[PDB]
């Protein structure tokens, strides 16, 4: 039901092209648990591509710097989109969104959400109206409809319903212990200290450190940070040497020697784990399926050196970077936690393009900021427990036709949905 | 008990200087209900200025071009601030925000919110650890504390708690009906749909209308918005004439002529009559903020449909751009009166040295405005159910000031002892 090349998420965090998946294989379920592939449907059908609706767009040339907003895929016409639409009722001419049906041009009857209206004489008194809205309100335990519509049928939706309809991506709940295992692979388990502490400092590294030694800036900005870098460095048996600034009276130098900066455990980790790529900084892919607390700590560290926290219309954290490797790696990482992300190519020693990355998520973001030590960056942890939920995204569908499609069908015993490599929740 | 000149919101939506209030007058309560004044505390005391934390401040006997910070007031040292603090538990050594106590420099023991740590033994298991936490999580239905603290005791707060603590403003639930009354008392127009279509039309005009007649812009690419304008201008007994280009090919000019652009038409008369064109300059009249809610909402939908944009990105949000200082100020107050979160940002462009971008958010509160829009990318369905227009918080800076006279009011023995300042901030007598 997908085009050749479509990357899907395997039950182990590995990415795999739809066409190379075999019977017996296990893909990733929205719950972080596996889904077994039992058959591999193949055929030819008109295809449709799904692309997230943007605002600030241009990407479609490999001339570089065109943000590759991961959320998109191509599927065949009969492939079922996993969609949601909010419930809605207006007045008390009470208008509501309700599941209904419509005959398609080819004769088929399709079940779909429809804009419905009921109106009676003002003369007849508001009795019937209030029973309508109250009734509508009792009709469900959710503030949205969760359902599916084959790609070819989306055009049947009326405008209001179509625009309000969105697909979703799921946080990656599955967790690996690669950070842990890399730590074991350099002497290990004897005495406290773990991956969150290293992840934090590595976060600081990407944020504003030097790409040639285990050394980064600090100075002040949030000041309280310093006591933590020493305490954390200390936890990793390293040592933090502070020097004479490293930015017009705003940043410093902190060398993390082995209780150096080269033949060191940290820069080993840096270039060893993948944080330094082609002479440029980058946040690794394993991160996205690692331990959640580790992911949050790496992020807390990154927010601490080069992040901007805001409260105005909800918490939001912003990171600017020129490296596309960092950009792409951060969007993946944040999304795996269940945060909402949007990048923005904007203006900018002298250099061309700069990337602004904003993350939101309420309690999900509060869980990250609570791990920060920077004065204007820390925000109290959530009040209560919280579920990392699927986030929605509005999209545009495009008819393409032609082509061969590749599908995998999961067991009937299961909830026939799994995750593409971009975290989008898809059906068979 | 505040500084002289502090404007209080009266029970009828009117406004009065605190030194002018008298025993028996009724101020506005946060539920839209009155609160009677029973006493008038006067005195001289050290004063404290409360101002919202923003990049703004603006006018004090000068120009209006800078965006001012309107959320503020000057109270005395002992005045109790109505504040909120979120609840929070961290790690699973556990840290929580809790109601506690502290002793002031004088004798006084003041109950305040405190950050608290809990840690101890190894191997015992997920008992106490995941316990302290789960407990904390069930501890309340509310995700915040609601308490008061005198201005002078604010500095007793820890750093985390202090920065996390904020004040609140309440929507204006109270509704006059000066708009409907204008219409009924005036010109020529049967209602039922009347105040809705008019307010909407006045929204489009404020957004991009000519300052001397009933003409405005409308996106040409938008069929349903053009339909809407026709449909509503018709309900008002007006005839809408579209003209190719009211902006280099993007918008069409719309002329609103009376049926059978200044004289003998409902739109221009209401513009002049209700104060939207205050002596040559556009304005969003104050009455609007204490008027019928549906009307305030429709008017906003009109503005949004005219010179605004909606984004879903990180939460539903609407932005309205205006080059007019008066529209800017009236808009901030109108939006807050509904319970929307609002922020203004000064921006760039013969040309205009500066324009103002005003951002609005507030989940269902905003969705109720948007569902009245006809613009293709503006409209968003009405809420899924009934919602509450809750108070909105704001972080603030407190500064100890001069000793000066103070004017306070005392509300009924046993009542919530809370009322609204003219800027909607929730105050304790």
């Amino acid at each position: 039901c997908f085009a050749k090349g479509t990357n899907v998420l395997m039950a182990d965090g590995s990415i795999e092209c739809i066409e190379n998946i075999e019977v017996g294989n296990k893909v990733m379920g929205k719950d972080g648990r596996p889904r077994e592939v039992i058959k591999l449907p193949r055929g030819r059908e008109t295809m449709y591509s799904v692309v997230q609706k943007s605002q600030h767009r241009a990407h479609k040339s490999d001339s570089s710097r065109e943000v590759p907003e991961l959320l998109k895929f191509t599927c065949n016409a009969t492939h079922e989109l996993v969609v949601r639409t909010p419930r809605s009722v207006r007045r008390l001419e009470v208008i509501t969104f309700e599941m209904g049906q419509k005959k398609a041009p080819d004769g088929r009857i399709v079940e779909l959400v429809k804009e419905v209206s009921k109106s009676y004489p003002i003369s007849e008194g508001p009795e019937r109206a209030n029973e309508l809205v109250e009734s509508y309100r009792k009709a469900s335990n959710k503030a949205y409809f969760e359902w599916t519509i084959e790609a070819r049928d989306l055009s049947l939706l009326g405008s209001h319903v179509r625009k309000a309809t969105y697909q979703t991506y799921a946080p990656i709940l599955y967790e690996n212990d690669h950070f842990f295992d890399y730590m074991q692979k350099s002497k290990f388990h004897l005495t406290i200290e773990g991956p969150k502490v290293l992840a934090y400092l590595l976060g600081l590294w990407i944020g504003d450190g030097l790409s040639d030694r285990a050394t980064f800036s600090v100075d002040s900005r949030d000041t309280s940070l310093m006591e933590r870098v020493t305490e954390y460095a200390e936890k990793l048996n390293l040592c933090a040497e502070y020097k004479d600034r490293k930015e017009p009276q705003v940043a410093k130098t902190v060398n993390l020697y082995s209780k150096l900066n080269t033949e060191n455990p940290l820069w080993d980790a840096i270039v060893g784990l993948g944080f330094l790529k082609d002479g440029v900084k980058n946040i690794p892919s394993f991160l996205s399926t690692d331990n959640i607390g580790t992911r949050e700590t790496f992020l807390a560290g990154l927010i601490d050196s080069d992040g901007y926290v805001t409260d105005e219309h909800g918490i939001k954290a912003t990171i600017k970077t020129i490296h596309t490797s960092v950009r792409d790696g951060l969007v993946s990482l944040a999304r795996s936690l269940g945060l909402v992300v949007s990048v923005n190519a904007e203006p900018a020693t002298k250099h061309k393009i700069s990337y602004a990355i904003y993350m939101s998520g309420g309690d999900v973001l509060l869980n990250v900021l609570s791990k920060c030590a920077g004065s204007k960056k820390f925000r109290p942890a959530p009040a209560a427990a919280f579920a990392r939920e699927c986030r929605g995204f509005y999209f545009e569908l495009q008819e393409l036709k032609e082509d061969d499609y590749y599908g995998i069908t999961l067991s009937d015993d299961s909830d026939h949905q799994f995750l593409l490599a971009n975290q989008v929740v898809v059906h068979n």
